[PDB]
């Protein structure tokens, strides 16, 4: 019920947001920087902007050009996707400033969630459990930091407040070494963040990655939306994503999902969000919420019926959620293989030509990507040219329909991950389930 | 639970059905003319077979190097797809003689609901509603059939009980016609069917084509699948169909569903199957059944999380059909465009090279075809290229979404009814929902 939506993204995301803004009648704006002119979104969009030239920094993280976009086709909405500018609050501040909608979060709750101390603190006050930690930024008393590491036991890991993707992130095995990982990692985050806040939790050393999504409308109403288990990964990127996430009953999931809702309503949460655990010995540990649609958000839609980016737009025009809580059953099982154009063993982007396309169809299988036969896969982004969702009425059937579709997809000119896929689908730990988040790696070794 | 299934047909069904062989781990024999070499579920199979050449007659049509393939393979089932053999009863006969299972009823069972009068009969016996008519055939005694006639009311029609696709049917407006009607349509038949025996029903001047989806098991059991509205249709051709049926309350769904279900149970049927009503009036007419799965089987797919064609292979291995009645709900609405490779205008085949094929995707569109770039479509069989399936909450959605896949579909180098399915899917009446059968020609002249 928002009259005009920027498309403030590219690729797959971009295109999934046109499907939803002509599902509602609503005009999009495609903003694309000179090489993503035959972007598939870009081709079918009511209005076209080139917002800069090639590289990131000088287009898609324009936040002046993208605001002029909106201010020259008289939009009411935009739509920052995921990456890029999604989670930059400072973004988000200068788009209501600016008299226009941010599809996501007010500026204040994505600053909020976005710094992981602030982000815990809430929780916690919520009712969310935790990681055990130092609660609250480390000192440089050594003394208060070994008592605060002995209460919590070795092995403990130092985050940076401002880090992530791995980056301000220290693991300790022992006290004699505890006084120089917080210095150096305080050092690393000013250095890195201009933030020198860290904090200690509990080292986890074999967690699955489950995530629970939530939506939450400005009528109040805040709902969860089962969870997905995003473990099968390789040095920080998600390979295949599922949901359920297996050994998850519907007694944890209300649980677990119900204090996710809560803490909505209590931080004032607007939009489509996901709350990010560690899961280990059957406990649930809230690590950080991402505060934007993801990538891997298909496989909810798979098993709960929800179009969670139709739910964005109605929430961002002031709507109510189209349903409650009561109204969502989970029903079978979903998986997503992200379609890289990568090399399948050393992971080196394989830009060019496809020179063939042959996407997959049938019963129980979605396709989601820009790509088409005779598109160029540009140098100057992500990887990510499809991503392959299977449903099934049981976990087995969601996986040998992925197998079943993989074989009859064709990427004719470059190399994908295809291959990779694969070897995970068939790999008999993965379908007995619930591999933690290392294991991709050690398989690969 | 069959070891290995010979897909006696071509096209988009014999992929459809590779594929749900795949899933079950049963291993394919695809049986090809010399023309098919290059058909995708050809180039998928575990064992190829070529049956003859390129005309249907002498490949499609062969029974002896049908179950010969059988042979040679030791295979256990054949799967008829639809068109072709999948209602020849001496070709069913043939094929359970040779020791293999046909995937569908009992030869005895093909033969009576193949036979127009005999249907009637044992539908009118199991309590199904029928077009009020002769109730059996007609005499050459015109002053019994103006009796009938007269009882009936004018318009009345003529059939041919071995008739079919229109060719064996006559309207009668007033009863000085009625007496040549019968003896010529009678001629007709005999030098056509070789079967001279016909039927009069009242002719319905505007009903809706509303079709049931039935399975029965070796168990006894028989299950409804709600219904389809196949009404928008062009001499004799189906061109979009639509699940559930717009007007059908549950409450008459459950009514003349059971009724469908009981006559399985009553005729022994065994399989997929199809009842064919006229709907006129808030009433449902029984016309005739068709025993194999059809074309059109998505859209039930979608509104009811049934594989038909799983329960197919299920039931033929012997198994009981995986659900019961009371696990079937209708939820939302399902949409399918034929899209066929013909001039949009005039209906000629435009056969030739698919230069470029730019499939559509997203949440709730499903594509079920054979054809992909540098595919040739030949001559010697009928037009179909794809099946566009879409999926929403609510029908508006389902038509907004078609609306929007066709749009993204680009088929390059042959002439597509695409342009077709446009002009039905923004007529007002077609939106409103509920035109009769005869609303597609009056659009078009
Ligand atoms: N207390 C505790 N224990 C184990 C952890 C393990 C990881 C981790 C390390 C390496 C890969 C990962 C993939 C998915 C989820 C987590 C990880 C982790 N990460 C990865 C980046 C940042 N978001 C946090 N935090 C952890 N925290
Ligand atoms: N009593 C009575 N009243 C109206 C009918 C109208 C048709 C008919 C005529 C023309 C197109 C049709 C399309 C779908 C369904 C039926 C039709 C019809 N057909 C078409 C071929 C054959 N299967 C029967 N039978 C009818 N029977
Ligand atoms: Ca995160
Ligand atoms: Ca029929």
């Amino acid at each position: 019920m928002l009259e005009k939506v920027v498309i403030a993204n590219r690729g797959e995301i971009a295109l999934r947001i046109l499907r939803a803004c002509k599902e509602l009648g609503i005009k999009t704006v495609a903003v694309h920087s000179t090489a993503d002119r035959d972007l598939k979104h870009v081709l079918l969009a009511d209005e076209t902007i080139c917002i800069g030239p090639a590289p990131s920094a000088k287009s898609y993280l324009n936040i002046p050009a993208i605001i002029a976009a909106a201010e020259v086709t008289g939009a009411d909405a935009i739509h920052p996707g995921y990456g890029f500018l999604s989670e930059n609050a400072d973004f988000a501040e200068q788009v209501e400033r600016s008299g226009f909608t941010f599809i996501g979060p007010t500026a204040d709750v994505i600053r909020l969630m976005g710094d992981k101390v602030s982000a815990i603190k809430a929780m916690k006050k919520a009712g969310v459990p935790c990681v055990p930690g130092s609660d609250g930024p480390v000192s440089n008393d050594i003394a208060k930091n070994k008592e605060i590491a002995k209460r919590i036991g070795y092995p403990i890991i130092i985050k940076a407040s401002g880090g992530g993707g791995g980056r301000g992130m220290r693991v300790v095995r022992s006290e004699d070494a505890l006084e120089e990982s917080i210095a150096m990692t305080k050092a690393e985050a000013k250095a890195a963040f201009n933030n020198d806040m860290v904090y200690m939790e509990k080292y986890l050393e074999n967690p699955r990655h489950v995530e629970i999504q939530v939506l939450a409308d400005t009528h109040g109403n805040a709902v969860y939306l089962a969870e997905r288990d995003c473990s099968m990964q390789r040095r920080h990127q998600k390979v295949v994503e599922e949901a359920p996430a297996p050994g998850i009953t519907e007694e944890v999931r209300r649980d677990i999902g119900s204090r996710c809702a809560n803490a909505c309503v209590e931080i004032g949460y607007r939009g489509a969000g996901t709350f990010e655990f560690l899961y280990e010995n059957g406990e649930f540990y809230f690590i950080e919420m991402n505060t934007r649609i993801q990538v891997e958000h298909p496989v909810t839609e798979m098993i709960t019926g929800v179009d969670l980016v139709k739910e964005q737009l109605r929430i961002a025009a002031g709507l109510p959620i189209s349903f409650k809580q009561e109204d969502i059953k989970v029903k079978g099982h979903a998986m997503e293989c992200r379609i890289n154009a990568e090399d399948p063993k050393t992971f080196l982007p394989s830009p060019g030509k496809v020179n063939h396309l042959h996407s997959p169809g049938g019963l129980g299988v979605r396709w989601d990507s820009h790509v088409y036969g005779g598109y160029t896969v540009p140098p100057h982004y992500d990887s990510m040219i499809a991503k392959l969702i299977t449903y099934g009425d049981t976990r087995e059937v969601a996986i040998r329909r992925m197998q079943n579709a993989l074989s009859e997809t064709i990427i004719d000119g470059i190399k994908t991950n295809i291959p990779l896929h694969e070897l995970i689908l068939e790999d008999e730990n993965f379908q007995k389930g619930g591999t933690n988040i290392h294991y991709l790696e050690k398989k690969l070794g």
